[PDB]
């Protein structure tokens, strides 16, 4: 009663697991007897007792699932007191449990009967404490799951003579009601399934096939629900509730993803005008006079027609663009706020805001009152993209036009990446070829008639159209490589293959793994080995929508802070993707590095530093490949704490190495290949690889007597000590 | 009940209450719509527009998102795969942060309390901070990082540091989070090349009583 | 065409004629395009105008399909002097980063 310190222990066997009881020793204590077991000052817990000979004495055993909800260690130890409970008032009648698969690899969707799980519940954990927020494990039907208590309720008293606890004893009559965890596949019938936190947003039925808009659901809805939902009921009503109509949408996204369709299609949902285009440079017109006059312009139909009819005009529409630019000018600001805000204004306007830079715009504009619905549109997922491709391409198949072989769901797992704007260049492209196809031109154009029946697009035609035809924004850059890998990759010995095989082990985790959402590697190896050569060879092979190369040769003459606003910018950019790569090489230039001093930049560095620790947004996968030839000095100033693995290319450093180099290249013939093995026998070898394809460019250009004689002679005077 | 929404909501600002009532009409009267080829208003269910909980509700938590408040996304990406026991320092270093974070809620002789964490590099001294600021409860909770700094002279650093630190004197409770103190400084054992006016303020902002009772 | 890009370095002791022979093995080469650039022209200029110089003789050679540009007294062109040391880490850098990179394909 009042305390023993006992001793951690594991549950001796599967059935005590379940009944949720922490198992004690007889001589210790007795079957269903509730304590109480603390662990620090504040950390108190109640627990069911249940004896088992092969629990030791003076120590208790607790599952699994009770020590991670008690935090509990095997081994630690913990104060073990008799808790009495007050039936009078602890008694319990309802339960609510949150009940989820205890494994996902047996998850089914098979019904379950909630009222046979309480009964069994009941039946099982009769006079047993259980607290709110206990996690269990229940059986049902030779099937585990996860318990998880939300509520507690008291019992009312008996005949003969719903409080919230958080504690209490479960008996036969109490009750229990099971709800699904969020985003739970379980399916549950019965009458025992009573949840709570039911609080949704109901929205009119809309059909999104007939717009032409597709992908975009949730920010239409949110749009139309809180900036236009207030100009279409009758003006009694809504000055009755006293609302003021919103003023202002900031649409920001990249470009060519339906923003203004986004604003268009809606706009002919009620009977209205048609938006005004106004340009974000145009306005910007040399002197004032004229931008002001401009200005006072964009205004003087809405202004006449409130004047004309009061408080009974259609609403007007202003598309922006780039308002990036014409804020940040001063005066242009100016004059729009005291347009828009202030005592002398229009209730009859709506500015429309669009942007691709959402943090350089200005915060005056941002604010209750002004511009306060801000939303991002972003690139379209799988179903996006099908329901675009189902969208544009329904006029053709209206005619059966289209052959049965096109796979919609092909094309659109094949496509990653597409903006949207793009997707419709893509069926041009088909039909473009797909009529090129029959013209039968040659000698003097004409057509051919006889195959020009059923002018079908076969996926042929879209495939062929694939790749000569569309260039997508935020995808693959196709011409780098052929800059950087010159000369093929040849295998001339095991360290290359090895190499090659973990740019595998690398590439894969970092597309099938969730703990783990940044990786990287710095390859590093003596001076002419071949290093920036062995990184395009993986993230080529790496088969990622997004591939850039940040080489230090585009920023000549620069200064700290531009190549620091450029580095930003290529990392912001490949934040943009579902997947990327990202190469910097020749890390030791962009420090700006010399022996002398030593000097370098200050900023580079740590700029660097913060880069390549920094996550991505929420589900999305990085990957950042280095190329360093001066480890020592990268040791020095602590850097290679940031990376998280390092691999060692390592140089031609034996005769059999030369000689099978030397054949694969394929160059000189058997005799010469025979003086050169028995000559080069008997010494070491310390050469990179494009020192000795260099070597044998120039060796070729003597006469062939003496070819030989000038590459030994060369390698000879190149061999140094490692 | 005006009472109760009266408790919910802490360190909001005067024009936001407005806004929270403004957009709690919104979805109440966004429901009474039906529009097929054109937006129509509904007429069968037009009486008993009445405004409920359940609008207020969704507004408090999805709509007005409050400026001297509460954040819900800055400690949301630093805890990442949750805290996991290992062994005793893990109930210790937690049992600390709430003892501290309870004395500086119920003491009148010590206004400020600061406390250092530190060990050996990669142990996780960054998930185990934010973790202690969620769970202080106080109204107001802001996080002071480099990773918006970058490329950021000295002078900008300073600039943000001060401003971010004055407006956390705003508020009856306030906590606040600095990350990689090394960062910060620009250390670099070549050297050392360190920055000698963050430094500066960094050691007299660690030292200054609030206004008052705050 | 393994080696689309080749140089190559003249050392010698002081006032031995290296400036002026490179001029002969350039003149005998017979180049479409040819080039010198010397650190005469140079007199006065800043830091930030000699790397521009640099940048525009290399992007107008890399034009045509055959060129040899030549640079002499690489030494001078730092302002390298014996005490100190010191000398301009731009100047120095953007010689570093101009002697690898290779042409447009086939030039
Ligand atoms: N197995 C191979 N591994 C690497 N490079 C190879 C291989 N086979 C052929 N090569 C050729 O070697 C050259 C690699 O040189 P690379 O551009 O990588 O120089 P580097 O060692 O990075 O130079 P630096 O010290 O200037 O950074 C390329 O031309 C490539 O075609
Ligand atoms: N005590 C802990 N017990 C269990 N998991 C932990 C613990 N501390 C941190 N973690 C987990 O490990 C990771 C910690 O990464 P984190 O960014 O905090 O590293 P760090 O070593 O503190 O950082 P830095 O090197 O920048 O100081 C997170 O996933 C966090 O969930
Ligand atoms: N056989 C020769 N080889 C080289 N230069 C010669 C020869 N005979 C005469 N000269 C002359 O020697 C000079 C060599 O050029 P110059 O003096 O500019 O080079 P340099 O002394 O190496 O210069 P620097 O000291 O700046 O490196 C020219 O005037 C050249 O005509
Ligand atoms: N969600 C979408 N569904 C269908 N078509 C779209 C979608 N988004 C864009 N498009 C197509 O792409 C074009 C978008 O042009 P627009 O958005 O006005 O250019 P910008 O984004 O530069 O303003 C339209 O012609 C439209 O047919
Ligand atoms: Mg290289
Ligand atoms: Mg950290």
């Amino acid at each position: 009663m009042a305390g023993r310190s006992m001793q951690a222990a594991r549950c001796p066997t599967d059935e005590l697991s379940l009944s949720n009881c922490a198992v004690v020793s007889e001589k210790d204590y007795q079957s269903g007897q509730h304590v109480i077991v603390r662990t620090s000052p504040n950390h108190k817990y109640i627990f069911t007792l249940r004896t088992h000979p092969s629990v030791v004495p003076g120590s208790v055993a607790f599952s699994l699932p009770q020590r991670k909800w008690a935090g509990l260690s095997i081994g630690q130890e913990i104060e073990v007191a008799l808790y009495s409970f007050d039936k009078a008032k602890q008694c319990i009648g309802t339960m609510t449990i949150e009940i989820d698969f205890l494994q996902k690899k047996n998850i089914d969707s098979n019904p379950y009967d909630t009222d046979k799980m309480a009964a069994e519940f009941i039946q099982q954990f009769n006079n047993q404490a259980f607290s709110v927020g206990q996690q269990l494990v229940f059986s049902f039907n030779d099937k585990l799951f996860g318990l998880l208590v939300k509520d507690i309720e008291a019992m009312d008293p008996s005949i003969l003579k719903r409080q919230k606890i958080e504690v209490g004893l479960v008996v036969g009559n109490s009750q229990v009601a099971f709800e699904k965890a969020e985003n739970s596949s379980l399916n549950l019938i019965g009458k025992a399934k009573t949840k709570e936190n039911r609080q949704s947003i109901i929205n009119p039925d809309w059909n999104f096939e007939k717009m032409g808009i597709g992908g975009l659901d949730k920010e239409f809805s949110d749009i139309f629900r809180r900036a236009f939902a207030s100009r279409v009921f009758p003006p009694e009503i809504v000055e009755q509730m006293g609302c003021k109509h919103v003023k202002g949408i900031l649409l920001y996204g990249p470009p060519g993803c339906g923003k203004t369709l986004l604003a268009r299609q809606i706009g002919k949902m009620l009977n209205a005008r048609e938006p005004k285009v106004v340009n974000g440079p145009e306005i910007l017109n040399k002197y004032v006079g004229e931008s002001e006059a401009n200005i006072r312009k964009l205004f003087a139909d809405a202004e006449e027609e409130q004047r004309r009819l009061g408080a009974n005009s259609g609403l007007h529409i202003i598309i922006f663009d780039e308002i990036d630019a014409i804020c940040k000018h001063d005066t242009v600001v100016n004059q729009l706020l005291s347009k828009i805000d202030g005592v002398e204004q229009l209730n009859n306007i709506l500015v429309i805001g669009m942007t691709n830079r959402p943090d350089l715009i200005d915060e005056a504009l941002l604010r209750p009152g002004r511009l306060e619905v801000k939303m991002e549109i972003g690139l379209p997922d799988e179903k996006g993209r099908l329901q675009i491709l189902h969208i544009h391409t329904a006029r053709m198949r209206g005619h059966q036009l289209l052959s049965a072989d096109v796979d919609i769901k092909e094309l659109a797992v094949e496509t990653k990446n597409f903006s949207g704007a793009e997707l419709e260049g893509l069926v041009r492209a088909a039909q473009s070829t797909a009529m090129n196809r029959h013209i039968k031109a040659s000698t003097k154009v004409e057509v051919d008639m006889e195959k020009a029946e059923s002018l079908q697009v076969t996926r042929g035609d879209f495939l062929a159209s694939l790749e000569n035809d569309i260039k997508p924004a935020f995808g693959t850059n196709q011409e780098d490589y052929a800059s950087y890998i010159m000369n093929g990759i040849i295998k001339w010995g095991d360290p290359v293959t090895r190499v090659l095989d973990d740019g595998e082990l690398l590439v894969q985790q970092t597309k099938n793994s969730d703990r783990t959402p940044l990786v990287s590697v710095l390859l590093e190896g003596p001076p002419h080995s071949g290093k920036t050569a062995l990184a395009a060879k993986i993230a080529e092979e790496s088969n990622f929508p997004f591939i850039k190369i940040c080489s230090p040769d585009k920023m000549i003459g620069f200064s700290e802070t531009a190549k620091c606003q450029a580095m930003k910018k290529i990392f912001d950019d490949a934040y943009k993707s579902q997947l990327s790569c990202v190469v910097v090489d020749d890390i030791e230039r962009l420090l700006d590095y010399v022996p002398i001093g030593p000097r370098f930049s200050n900023l580079v560095l740590q700029a660097l530093l913060v880069l390549l620790k920094k996550a991505p947004p929420q589900g999305r996968k990085l990957l950042i490949i280095g190329t360093t030839s001066r480890k020592d000095v990268l040791q020095e100033m602590e850097m290679l704490n940031a990376f998280s693995t390092t691999i060692h290319v390592p140089n031609i450093a034996t005769g059999e190495q030369l000689l099978e180099a030397l054949e694969l290249l394929g160059n000189f013939k058997d005799k010469e290949r025979t003086t050169i093995a028995q000559q080069v026998k008997g010494k070491k070898v310390w050469i990179g690889i494009k020192k000795l394809l260099m070597l044998i460019e120039m060796s070729l250009q003597m006469d062939p007597e003496y070819r030989v004689r000038k590459f030994l002679a060369l390698l000879r005077e190149e061999g140094a000590s490692p």
